[PDB]
């Protein structure tokens, strides 16, 4: 199979992912120091969110920039804190994903008998 | 949240590798078994805006073999892409934030 094309489409729904999480940690920051621009953020993703990252962030810029300038940041730093986890921590919740579906599957077979 | 953060972000990932593995699974029915492939196919389209976990549940209900299937293939793809994802995620935070910066300087 073509592991490129898979490598890169993982590798778009992780960064869409972290830009949104580092959305959602801007909106608490803005909870501590300036608490009328959180919700101006929170209402903006509501119909902003159906999208990549990336076009999310090109909408969000043409609004307030200051903003997308700072989930740049986080989402750069939160990716940094995450990278090296992901490998292990994904082989490993596969395992146990896969363990529980076979598991409920093989209930589920012997109880359509009891 | 560094740790909340790694956990949801894995189940993200787990998620959309499942989908990926529905099309694997598709591609191969597509050659044994066309009408079971255009069935998954379907049933896929109708199911997919859930976890993955909740995606496998249904599918498990109404043709077995092909749950299984999805399980392993999954597995596969998860081993075949795990160990690129930490060079792939910072060069690509990179990249995705200089043309950003590059596009806001207009």
């Amino acid at each position: 199979m073509d592991v490129k094309h898979i490598a890169k489409q993982t590798t778009k729904t992780l960064i869409s992912y972290l830009t949104y999480q580092a959305v959602r940690t801007v909106i608490g920051q803005l909870a501590e120091t300036d608490p009328p621009r959180s919700l101006w953020l929170h209402q903006f993703t509501s119909q902003e969110s159906i999208q990549d990252g990336e076009r999310y962030l090109e909408a969000l810029f043409r609004e307030q920039p200051d903003l997308g300038f700072r989930i740049l940041t986080v989402r750069e730093h939160l990716a940094e804190m995450v990278a090296d986890y992901l490998p292990e921590m994904l082989r490993a919740g596969i395992q146990q994903a896969n363990l529980q579906q076979r598991a409920q599957q093989l209930e589920r077979m012997t109880q359509v008998s009891e």
